[PDB]
């Protein structure tokens, strides 16, 4: 008797890392499940492959802005029932239970498994040494550009490199997740992606808070505070750059507290000087809110299974207790069930308990069935601001028109 999951590559060793932490449910319930790893590169074809054909798994895993599309595909069977053993909308920050249906829909269609958010990484040697108080960097934009300004003049060289710290590493448009690095931003000054107004959704891109946060988000490369090299670079290099002493400060997920444990040997950083001068803190307080990105993945069920029951047990046990605690050790991630955040592997890390502290202000986009479009048409107006960025020809006047651009493709592919 054997039930079929798909997941994504979330933790070292997928397969293996999977296969233990069910070994207790297969014991419990003398099933065996089998798990097939999907690259990113392939997972949406293939599971929009089984959303088309009725052949596939039981259950399958959804990054969480997947939802609406799987969900509106008609595919995907009802978990309200799942999330009520749970402890139902409250058992979730608002932002992760956006993630468990279509925007507007009446029945959950995903089960959070676990959550991805960015806060900054500093290094506490490198803002010590430019007399920079992390509070105080940490605590507003004008304190956050202050930093950075502080971070800029300062004479430290990296132990190792002997070499100056670039101020902030972030990559611009070379990487999955450019709207990621920027949607804080557009939050902070008040704005946001999409707006409902006559009762559908349109860009909210060029809306004057919108511009304002990117602006000054994109405007940290123009002043000199990041390196041309990060520009062209992803999430996952500049995290490399992080480790090998190159960037004072970086946003990034909770993964990074246990590579700074594990030898180089072995893939972590240990024996590299940022891994022993390691500070995080949350996105900075903007002026019209304060707000931390959330992903990661949820998990559905496919509603041709022959398997159901049993799936839906699975589902209540991956989202439960003692796998969430679990899993996210396994993943370094945030576990998305919020009794978990109080197990002990969490609150005897103070680099943890500042995630959770970030997880209060958490915020995703809505759940649009439409929503890989949207993404994908802002991705590419942005990432024209950001050649503007790397010329020092980025003004306000110039974002405005490019977002004015994204505005009029968004709400086209939307109408
Ligand atoms: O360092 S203590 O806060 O875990
Ligand atoms: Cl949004």
């Amino acid at each position: 008797k054997t039930l079929e999951v798909w997941i994504m590559p979330n933790s070292p060793q997928p397969a293996e890392d999977f296969k233990a932490l069910v070994a207790p449910f297969e014991k419990a319930h003398g099933v065996e499940v089998k798990v097939t790893v999907l690259d990113w590169g392939v997972a949406w074809t293939k599971i929009t492959t089984a959303a088309t054909s009725g052949v596939g798994p039981d259950l399958t895993q959804l990054g969480t802005t997947w939802v609406g599309a799987i969900s509106a595909m008609g595919v995907l069977e009802p978990v309200d029932d799942v999330l009520e053993a749970l402890g139902g909308e409250k058992a979730y920050l608002p932002a992760v239970w956006r993630t468990t249906r279509l925007e507007g829909a009446r029945q959950a269609t995903a089960v959070p498994w676990f959550s991805a958010l960015r806060a900054f990484y500093y290094r506490t040697d490198a803002l010590k040494a430019a007399g920079v108080n992390p509070a105080e960097m940490f605590a507003s934009w004008q304190g956050f550009e202050a930093g950075l300004a502080r971070l800029k003049a300062s004479s430290f060289r990296d132990p190792e490199t002997k070499a100056p710290l670039a101020p902030l590493c972030t990559p611009g448009k070379n990487s999955w997740d450019v709207l990621h690095n920027a949607a804080p931003w557009i939050w902070g000054a008040g704005g946001e992606i999409v707006r409902q107004a006559g009762g559908r959704w349109q860009s909210a891109l060029n809306s004057p808070e919108s511009l304002e946060g990117l602006y000054f988000f994109l405007s940290l490369a123009q002043k000199g505070y990041v390196p041309a090299e990060s520009l062209e670079k992803n999430t996952a290099q500049i995290e490399a750059d992080f480790q090998a002493g190159k960037c004072a400060v970086f946003a990034s997920g909770p993964w990074m507290i246990q590579r700074a444990q594990v030898p180089e040997a072995k893939g972590g950083f240990a024996e590299r000087t940022a891994a022993k001068n390691l500070g995080v803190a949350p996105y900075p307080a903007g002026p019209k809110g304060r707000y931390t990105f959330f992903g990661g993945s949820n998990l559905a069920l496919f509603n041709f299974s022959k398997n159901k029951p049993l799936a839906k047990e699975l589902l209540k046990y991956l989202g439960g207790p003692e796998a969430q605690v679990r899993y996210a050790q396994m993943t370094g991630m945030l576990p998305a069930l919020r009794s978990a955040w109080s197990d002990p592997s969490f609150q005897q890390n103070p680099l943890l308990r500042t995630f959770i502290q970030a997880a209060q202000f958490g915020r995703t986009y809505p759940s649009l069935a439409g929503w890989g479009g949207v993404e994908n048409l802002a991705v590419q107006h942005l990432g024209m601001a950001w050649d503007l960025v790397a010329q020092g020809r980025l003004t306000r006047e110039a974002l405005k028109d490019l977002m004015d651009k994204a505005s009029a493709a968004i709400n086209q592919a939307l109408r």
